[PDB]
């Protein structure tokens, strides 16, 4: 138990009753630095835990794609804690209200949560923060290495951030101990009220028939392990090969239940270390789920602006300044690239894989927000479009992998300067003619009318 995993929120004074751990990002049993650091201090203290997870204000913002997966998930995960002994309970409301009222009601002798840079997280913790007198703790269980421990600062380039946390994978990544047991309503009705409120802004398709497709994707920690077990054995030989081409079902498909927190990373990382794989594949992979990964949390923790302009280096706001009064061939409202009534067949199939699955593959999602930025009146609008679309459809949206990859398509951040070209300026170009070079663009355009 690395004491580097935890952060002080807040001193206070400890009290005597029960250990409380405020689950937020990380919804799961296993693999869980977070619970397995809140039981430890319960057990010190010779108290039980509990779990509290806040049902907030602020799902009526997504869809019932989000909100059904995430709740299906904690209906799974309430069994799991409470075979355990831990109880769960599911507060409905403003954290900042419902965690300060819980902890006073019950006694909470210590709080613990989660660590998420986004901004919603920042402003419930100001809030709890300031309605407690108990000590509060947070712990990184989403990184691998612990979020401030990789980086002491804004890291401008795969390449600078992936020694350094290569340097302390041999102290950070390890096996977990395993949870020891301990010594207001039901979800079911939580799951039914929310999607009756959603319904009226559910994605149809003109035939009133829902666009969403909920069989892509099984929500749940047991469900996630399958999906790990099934990449590792079926497609990770062939992930570097085959991982930009949209046309094949070739990528880990895991980024729904890693934003969920439903299955650890550091559960995968350990898992495919120990599997005999292609060497550049596995490369590739952990590329990915280690450097890409983590240094979007890098982004988010170190950035406050992270979600605007003002956060792309200052290549790229020069750049795109001087291409601002360029003539653009297109300008799209957000309402026509919401409906995929773009010019562009892929850009419009990369649209429909979204509205359908709830998840853009990774190579087309380069090229869907490169797009809006071409066919946008600004780079202001063009983020504004790309997030709100992105965090609406997305199933791992609402996400800082979300903000930075977007960051990095529109912005160049974690990137570097191209050639320079009307409009866009030196951020890297995607073109329609360059993709048919690598893959069947006809194939994905007919799967997704
Ligand atoms: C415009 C845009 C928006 C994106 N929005 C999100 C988002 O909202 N949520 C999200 O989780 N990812 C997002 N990404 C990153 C990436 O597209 C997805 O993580 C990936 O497609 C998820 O599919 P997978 O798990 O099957 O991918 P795999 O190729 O199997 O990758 C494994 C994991 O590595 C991480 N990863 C992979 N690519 C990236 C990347 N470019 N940046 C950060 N981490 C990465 C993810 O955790 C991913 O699940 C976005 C990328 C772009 C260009």
């Amino acid at each position: 138990m690395n004491p580097k995993r935890i952060r002080a929120l807040k001193s206070g004074k400890q009290g005597d009753g029960p250990v409380v751990y405020w689950m937020s990002r990380d919804q799961r049993a296993e693999d869980n630095w977070a619970l397995l650091f809140s039981r430890a201090i319960a057990k010190e203290a010779n108290v039980p835990v509990v779990v509290v997870f806040c049902l907030t204000d602020e799902f009526l913002e997504a869809g019932i794609r989000q909100y059904e997966f995430m709740l299906k998930g904690l209906q799974e995960l309430e069994v799991s804690l409470s075979r355990k002994k831990i109880p769960s309970f599911f507060l409905r409301g403003d954290p900042g209200e419902k965690i300060s009222r819980f902890v006073k009601d019950y006694n909470a002798g210590t709080l613990v949560t989660d660590f998420s840079p986004l901004r919603i997280k920042n402003q419930w913790i100001e809030k709890v923060i300031s309605g407690i007198s108990i000590p509060f703790f947070e712990v990184d269980a989403h990184n691998v290495v612990p979020c401030w421990e990789a980086s002491q600062k804004h890291e401008y380039a795969a390449h600078t951030f992936r020694p350094k946390l290569y340097a302390l994978l041999p102290e950070f990544l390890e096996e977990f101990p395993e949870l020891e047991p301990n010594s207001v309503e039901t979800l079911s009705d939580v799951l039914e009220t929310g999607v009756k409120a959603l319904l009226p802004e559910r994605a149809l398709l003109k035939n009133k028939d829902p666009l969403f497709e909920p069989w892509h994707f099984e929500p749940g920690e047991k469900a996630a392990k399958k999906v790990m077990e099934s990449f590792i054995a079926d497609r990770l030989d062939s992930y570097g090969a085959l991982r930009n081409d949209p046309t094949k079902n070739m990528l880990s498909n895991l980024s729904p239940y890693l934003h969920f927190g439903q299955i650890s990373s550091q559960r995968v990382v350990l898992e495919v270390e120990k599997a005999e794989s292609n060497p550049g594949s596995k490369k590739a992979f952990l590329d990915e789920i280690l450097i890409w990964k983590e240094i979007s949390d890098n982004f988010c923790y170190y950035n406050p602006g992270y979600d605007g302009f003002e956060s792309f280096p200052s290549w790229a706001k020069e750049s795109l300044n001087a291409h601002r009064n360029d003539v653009r061939s297109h300008i799209y409202t957000l309402e026509e690239f919401e409906a995929g009534k773009t010019h562009d067949p892929l850009w419009n199939a990369s649209q429909m894989e979204l509205l359908s699955t709830g998840k853009m593959h990774g190579y087309t999602r380069m090229y869907w927000a490169k797009k809006i930025l071409e066919w946008s009146e600004s780079p202001e609008k063009a983020l504004e479009i790309a997030i709100c679309l992105n965090d609406r459809y997305e199933l791992d949206g609402r996400d800082p992998n979300g903000y930075a990859g977007i960051a990095w398509s529109i912005g160049g951040v974690h990137d570097r300067a191209w050639g320079e070209r009307e409009v866009t300026g030196k951020i890297r170009y995607m073109s329609y003619e360059g993709c048919k070079r690598k893959f069947d663009v006809k194939l994905y355009i007919e799967k997704y009318s």
